[PDB]
């Protein structure tokens, strides 16, 4: 016997674990089988009591030793094969099968389908932690895939899935795919298809929608916890877990112009780039209608001029306006007295900072648009305070006269006339052409 | 005699790591040295970058193996010394002398109070798993100690450090000694001192109310995570960590008489005790109150003969009441109408004929009324459960009641209760407990 | 007791060093593990990405400390256990046993063999830095060594191995027991055998070829370090990585007649003794075959009255000879006319300072035997040209009238009669007695 | 009690003045800590004066010494380190301490003082690029303050700073200290202090002058090599190289799994190895207009130019589609079907091991080279008899090819696909232009 069933994917309120157990048994009684969970399961599962049948508990306790929460102590063959819930053995002689199956291809994990009402799909997976991001999409070299929708045995050498950081996090189907997918693994979906339980687990509306429920939030938790922030389907469909209007944003407070993020070798979250985009649209917005010049500035003409976009390490939105004009903006002038939440929740406030106008997404979210303003002395754009930036500079108003549609961040700003050039005063010849971070400090890019 | 120091306890908002470790880097220059953070702590700590000096990242990651959040892993010397923020090294050799006392001494333990405002007490520590609860208080045979209270340096043995379950776990003070006092292992508080950071963090009042509120919720995720509802002290302070009347109760719908808990090898959470004792007084009040005859019935009459309370893994209260006198309660009389919560968020049910009172509408801890009727002097109802103890009995246990304290209060209990009692439940009951069904699991 | 693995010996093109670290992982998965090397290896090591598996860079590098290439700030343990490529950890406890055996002996080394088709040989070892001379030999009381030829583990507390000035130089088989025996310790060769690879390294004949030639070039680039001129073996094997006729001699031009060894405490170089020789030898054979009367004279003289030899700081040879026979002799005939290379590759020159010839060893090698032409004038030898030698005197004929057979550096040469006497006269009395540098004034014995 | 320690590193040992050098600051101060530093012991004797503050360092191995000998530090007992360079006397008394109080008053971790020696030091801007192995020099902006020296000064840092560099004292100082420190942000502020020049200076002849600066240019080649500077830059020009060309090999070995060995040390390609692709990108492309050959840029080529008009700056070859129908036009490319051919200006040329494609090198030894893909349209699709284990390796349209476009690439103008950016994105994926990566992510991402 070189494989150990597992089961991981199971609800102890309405279950067919006992089931699936027997059936394996059924075919070899000595087959080992590790039933998996972070608490003792309840109503009992009552599995027989023979030594080849272990149920791992994985959380940690006081009164046990570090290896009894380590699921590579339950195991002592080369191969595992995780079984959902609702599967059962009825055919003999199918874990083999699927071992010379791995053994002769070229995948690391192969997987048979079982015959439930939502049997496993081959998907496309690429998954991008620079940008939080996991993209999934249809398998272009099926049956060949990144990953698996649906219910499946899934069988892989015991010494590829408990070297991998979260081996069994739940639910299975999403965290073992986003590990393997990002190493370059590969699955292979066979054509072997595992039967169903004779009495399928959660077969009422009720049963479902609490497993849904449960299921639901063990996702939106895995995903937080392994910094995965957007999950999209072929680009669309997308799926959020990062910040927005109600919660605060996923960086805070920005020290040495380096947010947290650079340090953990990340560019900016998706949802914290969507809010800087949509505050943007909404700022430009407001000062087009209230009859305000204003013209992308600093990394976000550098963006546009670039990618049309933020660029994805920055973290806010920078836009020169002239100051005389802003006294046409209820919102500006209302800002000079004191911090302005207006209807939509946007908050616009004037940090004395370094006299400049700042506008967040909401009261708890600070993402913001920051808003500088210009005046003409002597026919150059130019105000008496500065910071330590290598482009906040000076410039001569031509650049501004007339003004130039750039794209940028999903719709059409207004940007200097010869912005190229623009750029290159400010920030030195070629910097369009390449990129940088905002602050190399003494370590690493 | 190699010692690496680990640092485990600081704010990423408000800390003074850098001065602790290069403080130890200054009396050797190569001191192995492992910061353990869950996520990469930000502001930067910008440690110096030397081979010696690692921040070992204990939570999961995709693109990391199993091996990198294990913290055995980062250590490689014999003895580990648990720092915690706000210490520092000055006079050289330290770490050697605890190592010297460890080998000397029979404590797996050895501890040195950090000069703080909190520097570290002695004290005694009993961990009872199965009643979810944890007892101090203080340390008869001091410097010989279960558990320590403020800051510390601790010495161990790496072997003896990382084969426990969460060595590491937040808040250490509590979590490390809950697991070395579980295991026998007792730590010994030398005299030396550490002395405390020149810059100490936390200097302001509004950040050291942040750590303390941070520094909460971590103790109590910590207790609730390894099955801590309650934490008492000598002289009566009790902390509690678990239900309430706003939340749900501890343990789900029991199947086969026999509660989660039990199969846990635990019994009835404290507080879902302490929940069902408060229901029992309130529902005794309101039923005398009303001029409502009540009486303790099955576990919780055997309860209290027993030892004046609920028995520890049972999981509800049960009093027998006359049928005739139901009308007397307005709760009773609504309660056969539909579900009535009264004024102070008590829930009464009808449902079988019995009735129900539920702790609150999200916890479901209940006292269970039972209506008898006297036909001839025996008392009687018209509906059976499958227990052996729900019987009829004769009505002159009830001619008159008699004073029996009960979880606290004074409750009305049959005469003769225990010859009452081995009539529902069979002779020597009282002597001889037992689970509530011992074919599925038996004490 | 805790012992890091040190990995030091070994190829990138072609080595076993992940089945070596994997091999002792098997046995505790938190082995710490130091691989060292001076360049990052490519192909790419692939070593397990664990904390516990370390690979130390022992290049200066502009984005680093110091200690990043410090190996002691790698190894946290009491004890290191260096292995080379082609051995594995395959008994459990292997290197607890031998840290027994160090705490228990009197050894600060000791070692296990590894059977390869070269396990570890005991061997004596004595250095000479003056001499700059390493003399190995078999082991007078093996088990105990002062240096091993092969392949060990060799175990040896950290804080001995790191207070050696080149702890990790290669090859480590040599440069380990260079210090250590220099250091009076010993290396107890334990009988303990570590097994080999199942692949081993090097398993075609032209990687073993290729890694045979990139040792022999850092070993004789180490003994060039560290100041080995020559290696010598019971059975009189010897092995130079000093002059030869080829290169040029070891030691520069010589200020204040106090050649630079003398400064670093060490004395001629005995390669640079070796030319010397061969090429006072010659001469002799050249002017005895011309007919040219000669005698030895000053520090050969005095070195041949010694101990029939050159004198074990000197950096020439002299020879006195009759200046009516320069033209009996072809090399001193065309010498007066230009630099001649003769039969045998030796350049025969007429000094530019004080008339008197110069024999170098070769073109490119400037060892040299100098003649100093003397002629009668009254039953005095006399010339035209003086150094300011004190030993640079006249002298009477009769000293010459006749010679004497005087033994000298391996041959037999012609001497002055009474050459103490003469000896004495030229240098001072007692000089035979009483060796003294060239120039006391600046650096004496 | 002095809180200095002058340190001398930079003289020869065959022509020097770190006698009088050493001589003028115990006249200032007898007590005054001196250490002179060299790899092996100078040759004539310095015969320093025989007093324990003054001290040899030598910086190499030895046989019979330990580990601390060879460790600058083990000589240093004060908090700060003058770098005082041969040729400076010290006969102003004190300035010393003016510096050390300049450096404690200010905000720099180095202050340096000129010598008044024909060479005295001028404040540098610098740049250094790890990742393109560039060192980019200038005019420093906002002199005094420096990110480094050009010449002779003093250079007072503390000991801990200066000693906690990975090579403190590697030689020329010049040059090795202020890559190092200007790679950490550090500056230099060059004081309004003057050192005097030696009363008799060294190296005063042109043969001794010579002498030093062959050896000076030697170590600084071997320096910038080891420490993986490839560029040296003045301005942008002044180019000044020290990695591959068309003698050598290339910098990088044989690529496996598509990862070059500079990918796995945190680095792009060398920018020695990206002129050289330039180069034969020029060169082959100048080649095949002549003897009409119709190309387009391909692959990373193509890539690179529509992104930001270059070799992407970690790619490691160019490649070029053509036409299979022209391949007889092309004299070195009908010669590299019969065997390898290196035409007159040094280029090789030959057909593929298998895969059905030609490879042109930059010279026989330098095998950076610009691959060339030939197709032919079947039913108006492109297509070859032989694919890469690569994503981008594929079919395509022929209309992307009728017409052709003009597209700026590596300082030249070379032809590309029409719509390059449909084009792109159905080899690569959508967005390919707008978000870079590496080639094997699953190994080494970016
Ligand atoms: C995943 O990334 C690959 C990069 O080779 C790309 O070709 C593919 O289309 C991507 N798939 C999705 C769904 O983004
Ligand atoms: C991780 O991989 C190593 C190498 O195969 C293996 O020996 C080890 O047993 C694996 N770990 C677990 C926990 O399975
Ligand atoms: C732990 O149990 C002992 C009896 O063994 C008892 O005396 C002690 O009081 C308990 N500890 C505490 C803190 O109550
Ligand atoms: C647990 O203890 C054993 C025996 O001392 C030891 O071998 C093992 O390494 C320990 N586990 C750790 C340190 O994680
Ligand atoms: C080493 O020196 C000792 C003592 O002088 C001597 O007895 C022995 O022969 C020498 N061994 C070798 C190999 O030269
Ligand atoms: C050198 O030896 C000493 C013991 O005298 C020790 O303290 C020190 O750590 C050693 N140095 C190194 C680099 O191992
Ligand atoms: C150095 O970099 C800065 C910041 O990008 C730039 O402004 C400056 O022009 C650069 N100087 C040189 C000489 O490259
Ligand atoms: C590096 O700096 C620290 C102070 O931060 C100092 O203790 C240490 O000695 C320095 N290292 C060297 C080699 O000078
Ligand atoms: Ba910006
Ligand atoms: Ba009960
Ligand atoms: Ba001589
Ligand atoms: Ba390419
Ligand atoms: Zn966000
Ligand atoms: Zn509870
Ligand atoms: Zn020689
Ligand atoms: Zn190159």
């Amino acid at each position: 016997p070189r494989v150990t069933v597992l089961v991981r994917e199971f609800e102890a309120f309405d279950n067919a674990v006992p089931e699936l157990v027997d059936s394996f048994l059924q075919q070899d009684p000595a087959q080992p089988v590790v039933v998996a969970a972070d608490t003792l399961p309840y109503p009992p599962l009552a599995l027989p009591r023979i030594p080849n049948v272990r149920l791992a508990l994985l959380q940690p306790a006081l009164d046990r030793p570090a290896a009894a929460s380590r699921p590579e102590t339950y195991v002592a063959t080369e191969f595992v094969a995780l079984v959902p819930d609702g599967a059962r053995a009825e055919a003999p002689g199918l874990l083999e099968r699927m071992v010379e199956a791995l053994r002769a291809g070229s995948a690391r994990l192969v997987a048979a389908p079982v015959a439930t009402a939502n049997p496993a799909r081959c998907l496309a997976l690429n998954v991008s932690l620079r940008e939080w991001t996991a993209r999934y999409g249809a398998a272009p070299a099926a049956p060949r895939c990144d990953a698996l929708d649906g219910d499946a045995v899934v069988l892989l050498r015991a010494r590829d899935l408990f070297n991998l950081s979260a081996p069994l996090a739940r639910p299975v189907g999403t965290s073992l795919f986003l590990q393997t997918a990002l190493r370059g693994w590969a699955v292979q979906l066979l054509d072997l298809t595992f039967a169903a339980a004779r009495q399928p687990p959660l077969a009422t509306a009720h049963a479902r929608w609490k497993a849904e429920r449960e299921g639901r939030a063990r996702r939106a938790a895995l995903l937080r916890a392994l910094g995965i922030r957007l999950v999209s389907w072929e680009g669309g469909r997308l799926e959020w877990f990062g910040c927005n209007k109600e919660t605060t944003r996923c960086f805070g407070t920005v020290v040495g112009d380096t947010p947290a993020y650079l340090y953990e070798e990340r560019w900016t979250p998706p949802c914290c780039l969507r809010a800087l985009r949509e505050t943007a649209r909404y700022v430009v917005g407001v000062l087009e209608a209230a009859g305000v010049r204003y013209w992308l500035e600093g990394g976000s003409l550098l963006g546009a001029a670039r990618h049309g976009d933020i660029i994805p390490w920055d973290y806010d939105v920078d836009l020169g306006i002239y100051l005389e004009d802003v006294g046409n903006c209820e919102q500006l002038r209302g800002a000079e007295a004191g911090s302005v939440v207006d209807e939509r929740g946007f908050v616009w406030e004037k940090a004395v900072e370094g006299d400049f106008f700042r506008v967040q997404y909401s009261e708890s979210n600070h993402l913001h648009v920051d808003l500088w303003p210009f005046y003409p002395r002597n026919g150059v754009m130019t105000k008496d305070t500065w910071l330590d930036h290598r482009q906040d500079v000076e410039f001569p108003e031509h650049f501004l006269q007339p003004l130039v549609p750039l794209p940028f961040a999903g719709f059409v700003a207004q940007a200097p006339n010869n912005y190229r050039r623009f750029l290159e005063l400010k920030f030195g010849p070629g910097v369009i052409e390449n990129p940088q971070y905002p602050n190399p400090a003494l370590l690493s890019l």
